[PDB]
């Protein structure tokens, strides 16, 4: 009875019994799959997955609700999820990745999402943890002498987490693979940046776009 089976699936998820949910709902997803409550159906169960840590069957019925609902009014939770997902995979920064693209979609997609703060919150992890593996490319780069490659590495860490303890680490690197190459201007560009970024971070929470 498929009002009430849903019912059910609900009290079920509010229990936190995650496996007679899972249960439940994908009984419902098999009997109807494009039924007028299947995008429901399929939210819970992208949570269901997420808090029972069947992590790859949430990514996957993720993937599959935003290809088939691209412009949905709960696109933004869905995407919420899918940064919490690639998060939980991560505890080869592969999965860290993935989150941080998830999450800055989201916070540059919808700034007024009731999931804004916490993916913003998030970020701040996934950067840090971002930036520490590419500096320790950067370093490596810089034992071989690959000055070109360490001046790529560290760009693209000012580029895309400026304001994280790697890059702040990491920009002497930088100074010095230019340098090692002679090259002036650039080096000189590199100890401005250096003698000027704070640790002061600026917000813009309080700012509407």
């Amino acid at each position: 009875p498929p009002n009430e089976i849903y019912a059910t699936a609900q009290q079920k998820l509010q229990d936190g019994n995650w496996r007679q949910a899972i249960t439940q709902l994908e009984a419902l997803d098999n009997r109807y799959p494009f039924g007028p409550y299947s995008q429901q159906v399929q939210l819970d169960l992208i949570y269901a997955y997420y808090k029972n840590a069947d992590l790859p069957l949430a990514q996957a019925a993720i993937d599959r609700f935003i290809r088939l609902n691209p412009t949905h009014p709960n696109i933004d939770y869905v995407m919420y999820m899918r940064g919490l997902t690639n998060m939980a995979l991560d505890d080869d920064p592969q999965q860290a990745r993935a989150a941080f693209s998830d999450f800055s979609k989201l916070v540059r997609g919808y700034p007024n999402s009731q999931y804004t703060t916490d993916a913003t919150k998030r970020l701040v992890f996934l950067k840090d943890r971002l930036a520490k593996y590419e500096y320790s490319v950067a370093e490596y780069y810089t034992e071989r002498g690959a000055w070109v490659a360490v001046v790529n590495r560290v760009e693209g860490m000012l580029r895309d987490y400026p304001d994280t303890q790697a890059t702040r680490d990491a920009l002497p690197l930088m100074e010095n693979a230019y340098r090692q190459m002679q090259m002036n201007a650039q080096a000189e560009k590199v100890a401005k940046i250096i003698a000027a970024n704070s640790s002061n971070t600026l917000e813009h929470h309080h700012h509407h776009h």
